[PDB]
């Protein structure tokens, strides 16, 4: 039993509900968010740049040392920084960026990082900016992440679409 309410069940693993990722996180301070990042770990907008006002920019803070330490991430690769007041951790994931050209098999990629964690809460990887067809985005994380994720989607209008044509 885990403290997540209110999200449908699609699979065995995987349950998804229409709700602001940032607000979810602040009330259930789950042990592990996920974030739609970029290699460079630059969270300018999007999830990513929610998640990141959230924390008053600490975690752009983190990120510009992580950068400096290590180098960018791969397009399908992932870290584990801090969730600040948000979580315990977070998983900054890249998916591939449509509207940068990237490879768009490479979401498998980005979500196999899930299967490392026991339980997340994630956004749909490569959608709303990163310009993937969240429906393909959808498929891609029911046939990849065996550990329980619970999705949450910003737009209503694309939530009941989701839910309406999922398979
Ligand atoms: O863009 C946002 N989410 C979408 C996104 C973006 C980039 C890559 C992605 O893969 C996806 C998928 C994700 C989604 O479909 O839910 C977003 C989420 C919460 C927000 N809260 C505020 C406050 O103003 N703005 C927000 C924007």
């Amino acid at each position: 039993v885990n403290s997540f309410s209110g999200y449908l069940k699609l699979t065995d693993n995987v349950y998804i509900k229409n709700a602001d990722i940032v607000e979810e996180a602040k009330k259930v301070k789950p042990t592990v968010v996920v974030n739609a990042a970029n290699v460079y770990l630059k969270h300018g907008g999007g999830v990513a740049g929610a998640l990141n006002k959230a924390t008053n920019n600490a975690m752009q803070v983190e990120s510009d040392d992580y950068i400096a330490t290590n180098g960018p991430l791969k397009v399908g690769g992932s870290c584990v920084l801090s969730g600040h007041n948000l979580a315990k951790h977070c998983l900054h994931v890249v998916g591939p960026n449509v509207n940068k050209g990237e490879d768009i098999q490479l979401l498998k990629s980005a979500y196999e990082n899930f299967n490392q964690h026991e339980v997340l809460l994630a956004p749909l990887l490569s959608a709303g900016i990163f310009g993937a067809d969240p429906i393909h985005s959808l498929r891609v994380c029911v046939d990849t992440v065996r550990t329980n994720v619970y999705l949450a989607v910003f737009d209503k209008n694309l939530y009941d679409k989701l839910v309406s044509s999922f398979l």
